[PDB]
């Protein structure tokens, strides 16, 4: 905690809230160069010693990276009550809910690039030996530059569909699980936020990935993404590609982005018949 700052609450203006639930609320706000808009959650009297230690050490975390794809912090406030911590403000919210809002209106480029940044995002936390867990559109947060940055740390935190094999099965979470979970937050880019395997039950989807079943292309997909993406579900974790080969091969088609406009077939559930 000695790295975070320490903001005095008469800094801060909670003007309105954005989150959450049960032992705090988030707001998005302004701290006091001028004011600049702030997220801000609190943690209610009340709470326990773990409820503390889970959420100070969200803050002690994010207080220990630097990265342009990992949301920064401002500082927290622990000598008043009620505790809180104040982020940057990411004015497009959460990514899952962003893209089904904005249903088609980004071309394959920005959709690319915005994977780019959560995978840049990705490296960074699996180089400095975080194990995010929970890697999916929802915790990934967009800003008016479009910049994706990952959000939700600690270990106070299975989502089944967005999790890797082994970590069902057997708890093993990696760096590795969190590749296999970015394929997925591939293909949810890729769908404008659609829902992974749609209605299947969290058994069906266990049972389709332990018999080789994958996620199909999604429509207007480049064919090198999707490819990326399949070889992110590898039932072996030793056969994944590392988040340093995921930016590489990111970057290398966004510098020669003609290699989007090969696409991959789609499967169409639908046929249309006409004379
Ligand atoms: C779709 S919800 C939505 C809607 C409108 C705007 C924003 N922008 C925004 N921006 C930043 C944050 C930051 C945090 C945060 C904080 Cl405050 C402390 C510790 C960890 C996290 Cl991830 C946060 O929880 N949220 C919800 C944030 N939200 C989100």
């Amino acid at each position: 905690l000695k790295f975070t700052t320490e903001i005095h609450p008469s800094c801060v203006t909670r003007q309105k809230v954005i989150g959450a639930g049960e032992f705090g609320e988030v707001y998005k706000g302004m701290l006091k160069k001028k004011e600049v808009p702030v997220a801000i959650k609190t943690l209610k009297a009340g709470y326990t010693e773990k409820q503390r230690v889970d959420f100070l050490g969200e803050a002690g975390i994010m207080g220990q990276f630097s990265h342009h794809n990992i949301i920064r912090l401002e500082g927290v406030i622990s000598k008043y009550k009620p505790m809180m911590i104040i982020t940057e403000y990411m004015e497009n919210g959460a990514l899952d809910k962003f893209l089904r809002e904005k249903d088609g209106e980004f071309s394959v480029l920005q959709l690319v690039g915005m994977l780019r940044g959560i995978a840049a995002g990705m490296k960074y936390l699996a180089n400095m030996n975080y194990v995010h867990r929970d890697l999916a559109a929802r915790n990934i947060l967009v800003n008016s530059n479009l910049v994706c940055k990952v959000s939700d740390f600690g270990l106070s935190r299975i989502p089944i569909r967005w999790t890797a094999p082994e970590a069902i099965s057997y708890r093993k979470f990696t760096s590795a699980s969190d590749v296999w979970s970015f394929g997925i937050v591939m293909w949810e880019v890729m769908t404008y936020g659609e829902r992974p395997y749609w209605e299947l039950s969290n058994h069906e989807v266990m049972k389709a990935i332990n018999d080789g079943f994958r996620l199909p292309t999604p429509m207007d997909c480049p064919s090198a993404i999707y490819q990326l993406m399949m070889q992110c579900w590898q039932q072996e974790r030793a056969r994944r590609p590392k988040f340093a080969d995921i930016v590489s091969i990111l970057d290398k088609l966004i510098r020669a982005p003609d290699s989007l406009k090969t696409l991959a077939d789609f499967d169409p559930r639908v046929s249309i018949r006409l004379p």
